[PDB]
């Protein structure tokens, strides 16, 4: 079988998924690997839908890796984004925290702030200021979502689920885990920032550069550093929360098509990859952000093929989202 169906996360997603497939059927011949699509209402419906074998790909968060190889969904990283340039290619990024400027607080003045995550799980958005925040809390509300709900005065925190925590949920009501959401993702999270429906977006160093492409609008944003000061846009690398590793595209452990899916992929970024195409770009769209891949990847590396996803993640970010989740301290 030669066909990949590919898991999108609702309408935007579905609809860049057909361009996908019909723009590879004008470029790849009629023997190599097609796009089928599959669509979902999360990330974690592509994620049970793909063990079940109902779909085969769906490109996540390395955090939502995680939960990606839990039993009994057991699935494996194959093919990760890289960003920055092909002549540099970094399998990770920064999580940052962008607030405005002349706002006036510091790291350490969060408490009663509204806040705008990209996606409860998510490396920036959420794992690392969460993962920073909880222990240092006097408070063994610790569990987690009921500790955060109460720290915050307001919050967007997408697919969190906002019948038991209403507060992570009043700055995007109902929670919707997919860029139906405006508040959604880095750049919904971004937006939910710049609206001044909250004070502070955990997102990703490209963030603000992906939204605003005037030097004097970036201007008016700054970044928290972790020594409780404040620097511009532009010095991420020296005011950041941490670093996390690429997001990948996710397939079953056993019959998962991983080498038709790189196949696809390989053959994807060579054609409509990075400034490839004005007919259709991986990387883009015009109809939203981060939709399928990051808009911020400039191509696609295979995964080796040892490398299940603990090893992926590494140590001692599989310990701390393990240990985030069960509020050990
Ligand atoms: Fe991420």
């Amino acid at each position: 079988d030669k066909t990949v169906r590919w898991c999108a996360v609702s309408e935007h997603e579905a609809t860049k998924c057909q361009s996908f497939r019909d723009h590879m059927k004008s470029v790849i011949p009629s023997d190599g690997p097609s796009v089928a699509c599959v669509k979902k209402a999360s990330y974690l419906d592509c994620i049970r839908a793909i063990a079940a074998n109902e779909a085969d790909a769906v490109t996540l968060d390395a955090g939502l890796v995680y939960d990606a190889y839990l039993a009994p969904n057991n699935l494996k990283p194959v093919v990760a984004e890289f960003y920055g340039s092909k002549e540099d290619p970094q399998t990770f990024y920064y999580a940052v925290a962008v607030v405005k400027k002349d706002s006036g607080f510091q790291m350490n003045q969060l408490r009663g702030k509204k806040s705008c995550h990209t996606g409860l799980g998510r490396s920036a958005g959420w794992n690392i200021p969460i993962g920073l925040l909880y222990c240092d809390l006097p408070e063994p509300r610790k569990p987690l979502e009921k500790a955060v709900a109460n720290f915050f005065s307001g919050s967007c925190a997408p697919c969190a689920d906002g019948t038991d925590f209403p507060q992570l949920c009043q700055l995007c009501p109902g929670c919707g885990c997919s860029t139906l959401n405006q508040y959604f993702g880095y750049s919904g999270a971004f937006k939910c920032l710049k609206d001044g429906a909250g004070d502070v977006a955990f997102v990703k160093h490209s963030t603000i550069f992906e939204n605003l492409a005037n030097k004097a609008d970036r201007d008016q944003y700054e970044l928290l550093c972790l020594d409780n000061t404040r620097k511009p846009v532009d010095e991420y690398k020296d005011c950041h929360l941490a670093q996390v590793p690429s997001h990948t595209v996710v397939a079953r452990s056993m019959g998962g098509k991983e080498d038709l899916i790189w196949e696809l992929l390989n053959q994807a970024q060579e054609h409509f990859g990075k400034d490839k195409s004005k007919e259709f770009q991986l990387f883009s769209s015009p109809h939203g952000k981060d939709l399928l891949f990051k808009d911020s990847a400039h191509g696609f590396l295979k995964v080796p093929p040892r490398m299940d996803a603990k090893m992926y993640l590494g140590y001692e970010y599989v310990t701390a989202i393990r240990n985030l989740r069960e509020g050990t301290c």
